[PDB]
């Protein structure tokens, strides 16, 4: 199991402009397009995005290039961010899925913000980080798919995904 493999299971596979959890237009495999509700505003971006005239659907080429863009910004905001990079540096290879997980989830200042959680696993606290993590709108909103992260974050392993 790699990065790719565990997100593509967790946003899923979507060739038609749709709405996420949150009620945002996105494609692809979570890639959000806008949070505005205009689906005009969605199809413009996603134009954009393809570099052309897509009237809303795109191939599965088209929706893993836009995927390999996603991951490499989402490593590269860890690596560029003061508060995240640390964390990374500490972590093993898999918790470090984790982390770029979250980071593609919920972008970077979001992570970025769980101050305590951070400090957990810089520590190494396992199983406390696992608990303060679960004390969040993140896992209330999307339950199934946050104890999934979570679980590899306090185990090291991909269990929850096998
Ligand atoms: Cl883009
Ligand atoms: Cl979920």
């Amino acid at each position: 199991m790699n990065i790719f493999e565990m997100l593509r299971i967790d946003e899923g596979l979507r060739l038609k402009i749709y709405k996420d959890t949150e009620g945002y237009y996105t494609i692809g495999i979570g890639h959000l397009l806008t949070k505005s509700p205009s689906l005009n505003a969605a199809k413009s971006e996603l134009d954009k995005a393809i570099g052309r005239n897509t009237n809303g659907v795109i191939t599965k080429d088209e929706a893993e290039k836009l995927f390999n863009q996603d991951v490499d910004a989402a490593v590269r905001g860890i690596l560029r961010n003061a508060k995240l990079k640390p964390v990374y540096d500490s972590l093993d290879a898999v918790r470090r899925a984790a982390l770029i997980n979250m980071v593609f989830q919920m972008g970077e200042t979001g992570v970025a913000g769980f101050t305590n959680s951070l400090r957990m696993l810089q520590q190494k606290r396992w199983d406390e980080a696992a608990v303060n993590l679960a004390k969040s709108r993140w896992y209330n909103q999307t339950p199934n798919r946050a104890k999934r992260v979570i679980t590899t974050m306090r185990t090291g392993t991909w269990d929850a995904y096998k």
